[PDB]
């Protein structure tokens, strides 16, 4: 039993973050659990104050006719006890629900480690013989506690665009509106539980710069390139397949050369000083012990510029 | 209270994917989102316009006769809110729900990284004394919104196969419809963490063909291959007991082999060495360091060609 | 109000597969989601045709009395929508539910890979005032779609146990039915992924029966017996604590003497070798070298046989 | 509307033990699902059998007062379909539902993989204006099917502690029922896949004794203390944080110390062996290959007295 | 329908911890299991005792008004199985649930091993046209059985802040209560499991101090390293990406720098005991043998005050 508007209905969105969490960078999901408020004007359920009760009367949900907010990037449709109901005596509702979401965002994990998030819900809502515009109201959309959690991530600023997208879909005008949550990943812990740790074992590979016993030499290059690859699949895993290239996931990779290349080094400063020619040899080591940590801080500010930088 | 028809009742369906996730390889499913549309005539809910209101009059699920509609390859049953009821005055009702399923389609893991998969999805109906026909309505069946993620997926085509197959199902014909999507992986990442991590450790393994010292060359090429079954187990783990030859897996283990013979001349290399016959072994060793690359880029384009070429 | 029968109420059952998932050896359990099927005469719900609409009337199931039919090996009750109730005549009434149950049936790893299983479903039925007997009608036990899964897993056989087992239950005989679903392992990836890889790190393991070097005997033999724990744990993982020997399990473990022994004689051919008695070190390793590989193709034919050929 | 009694009304209690399963060392639960029986004289509900239909009246839920029997250890509440009720005639009422419950029992780890576990089931009973208590009819806790599983335990007898322990708590008494499961672990497997592989990294661990080359004993001793930690680290995950010292957690660290001296004695008989002393260090080699295997297998008999033997 | 207060109505609150269970340092939460306790005067519930029943009337919770208590920090809205209510004659209710909620919780891992924890449980209550104030009735608050048990945890104590939080949310002002559980981690087993383990690899590291064989001094100090990894990993598993820097992190990562040292001096001790002048060579491993031992005993009382000394 839909209001007899005159024109487009015109309902009033507003969401309360009061919980977040589980950000899952693997599935690109998200937890939420928010206050929803609507409001319309519903001319029928106007009310004499003086001849009746009071300000406001309230009803159960079955009694009104109220509209459907679906949302739209969620896995199952959300779990939503209702919190309040309150017709003014114009005919105007004032809805509260306390809705319990899995929202389906998309990441870009581009910068990886310093990368920064925008999240949405959507709130579509599909029109019938009144065409329904959706619109925010900002004072039920300062939805955002101050305890809202969020692990390992800053969160920025909630917000909404407060101009809906009015598709067409199957025949009936759909009203969306974008709810947005902005967020920094907290990067600080990945440095000393992987950028660190996984240079360390790169210098180490190394000090075979130094050394001219090619046994020791593998045994070291060789012992050191196996824990990157430690730390290349740890990494490899918290993370979805990109159809791109992550930063992290790119220094990651350029370090893979700097270990092939220092064996061959350790392997050619051997054919060498075995071909009688160390002449040569304690050259190459000579300056292998030079070129790698500069090619390396190069490639790297070369890196790190490409993607930060641009 | 099923419609009255004079033959087989005609219902007439579409899906809009609205949000599309959780693409799982192991387990072969997937998590959709989407709107189900149905249509059919049922006479009875006929009315004159004039006479009554208008249009189309809105009705609850309850009160119209509706044709179960359920899926096939669903883990439970789907999780669907009806958004719309709109009987037209002949007797024509507009149906339009948006469930939430997930969904078990098989995949064909035989060019794995590089492979491209159909998902579907199915919908029978079950008849009664009316034969029930389903059919797709392809105006709500560019169900695809601009949207659609599916990480780590390029989103080829969402369609549907026209023609239903009316199957016979313990004596009442059952109509089952097919709904198709076509999707292709996005390989990229699987190289700077996979492919080429895999290709170094295997190079590396054998500069012990440019070395002399059996003691750096185990410690060298044991080393390595190690690290190959860090890869291999960690591929072996995001995909499935396949009963046929994963192309990826087939040169993963193509691999062993050249790790092996890799290991043999090495050892051999060292028991001629020690033989007093070194005129054999800086033979072998000169050798080896050109069998090994070539019959491997050989091998790989017999591999290669022998998956991807037929 | 349960349909006064004359005698023991036959109800007749019947299970049709159509989705069957996530067989989890761990837990030992398996996902299902087929066809329920009942009848039984309530001749109180008989019915004049004639005088009354057609050959069958339908009802919900708050009208009827229908049997509660659990299941036995499950996790929680199973999640179960009814499709169709469809009273005959005499009072016949067909019931079809579409459960979807996580069922708990025990698994025999004694040949582990090469294992095949059998699982099982229940149904029980508790009495009344008219004894209740459950038994099979092989004509919606014909439950198995030409799609089911597996995943991993061959199925050889959906059927059932047509003869009840009626034991009593606290003073109510309860009727219990058995469907059976065998199922062969897909052993094959095992091969590539276990068996092999793990094969050939005992090989090398063993080249140092054609070294001398105790210092590249042991980086030999010691880098290859980690890399079978690698295996070893891999295994032991997929695969619950069994109080019994896993054929897998023993080869796996017979494995562990070959490293043992292995290095016992490189040990040897090396405390030998410096007592100043080569001659009878390399006559150890001399032949070390053959006894090993003998000794172990020979306990696998005997452990092989003691498995399966017994 | 609870049955007036005379004084505290006695419920008549009783459990049968269906399926058992998921005992869980990490979290100390396990899942059950049994038979709950109930009964208690209700005078109210007391009929002429003569005036009326037969021996008993079965009724719905909702029509009888039923006395709210919550479990104690639980994680949930637990899930129950009620299978019957079945008042007699003098008011005595029969109550069986078939409830499937989360357990929450804590075990004692002190002989780990030697253990014996006793599980536990609680219900209490709140009292209101009629005392009630609780009591055992072992008629109906016989509960335990002669095919309870619980994959890697040995049941060894379902029973119940017959005097209940009648608490007050915040003013209405409770009753309160101890329900007994005795299980002794499947320890066996334990032996091939941890006890026993962990013995001969150790064995090997010290064939140092017979060797001289420092190189090839580190290479050895570290190498195989490597994998203890494998092994250390695999039993330390599928058990809980004890604040107390488990037994086998005993053994698995009395080796590290193993390990530790023979690495000093490794370290030792060579500095003594380039103190130009080799004297004392194949002396002390000499002994430490006698002193290491007793000191051990006599600490083994001195700790597992000590754990098991008290 | 609520109880027409003169001023804000107090509803008095109280939690009796049943069971305890599934903390998750990872995800910040733990389960609960407990009684919720309510107590309000609704002057309408009043009745003659005289005139009516008995002291008091129970009512179901449909007929009375009855104050939605919501959690707080909560995944899901939480499961409760309403035990019992009790209207007094001046009309004071007592209401009892049994409740069953997931709780989210922050810890602090600042000293993790040795960490001392604080849960907690919110409690809003909503008001409406009478104020709903909540607080605490310590009668039903010394909720906490004597056998909660919180797996690897020794509960210190459960209580409450009698002083509600009266915020004013979206225009109706809510009441907040703070049920408060502080907890001691059992730091036990880190001992013989991490700490102890850790130690000994760091030892045996450096023995490398003792020895002169560069080629013994790698696949010793480096093979150690790798452990130190497989501990490294192993902890930061079970712990959350913390954006600060937990205690056992801090030793943990301490200690790579003593392997990186380490590696430096076995590499220097050998660049000038080849570049012939042991004179310094054994000079610097004469004390790296003694700076080492002190530098970590040194540090770690600076990092250990460094934490819990502050
Ligand atoms: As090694």
């Amino acid at each position: 039993p839909p209001p007899i508007a005159d024109e487009p209905l015109t309902v009033n969105t507003g969401i309360y973050l009061i919980e977040c969490y589980s950000l899952d960078d693997k599935a690109e999901t998200f937890k939420v659990n928010a206050f929803l408020s609507l409001s319309w004007k519903d001319r029928r359920l106007a009310f004499d104050p003086v001849r009746s009760g009071v300000r406001v009367k309230t009803y159960e949900p079955e009694a009104i006719w109220i509209p459907e907010i679906r949302f739209v990037n969620v896995e199952n449709a959300r779990d939503a006890d209702v919190v309040d109901i309150s017709v003014s005596p114009d005919g105007t509702v004032q809805y509260l629900e306390r809705f319990s979401a899995r929202v389906l965002s998309p990441l870009d994990f581009r910068r990886y480690p310093f990368d920064s998030q925008t999240l949405h819900i959507y709130l579509i809502v599909r029109s019938v013989d009144t065409r329904n515009i959706v619109l925010a109201v900002d004072l039920e959309k300062v939805g955002k506690n101050d305890d809202v959690f969020l692990t390992g991530w800053d969160i920025e600023s909630f917000t909404a665009v407060v101009k809906p997208a009015n598709f067409a879909l199957e025949d009936r005008l759909e009203s969306k509106l974008d709810y947005q949550l902005r967020i920094s990943r907290q990067y600080f812990s990945y440095i000393p539980n992987i950028i660190l740790p996984m240079l360390f074992i790169l210098f180490i590979s190394w000090t075979a710069f130094w050394s001219t016993s090619y046994d020791a030499n593998v045994t070291l290059v060789v012992s050191t390139l196996i824990a990157h690859i430690a730390f290349n699949i740890l990494v490899e895993t918290n993370l979805p397949k990109t159809p791109y290239m992550t930063y992290t996931g790119a220094i990651i990779f350029m370090i893979y050369l700097f270990y092939f290349v220092a064996v061959i080094e350790v392997t050619v400063q051997h054919y060498l000083k075995v071909e009688s020619q160390p002449a040569r040899a304690a050259s190459i080591t000579r300056a292998s012990r030079i070129a790698f940590p500069v090619v390396f801080l190069l490639a790297n500010i070369i890196l790190a510029f490409l993607f930060f930088g641009f």
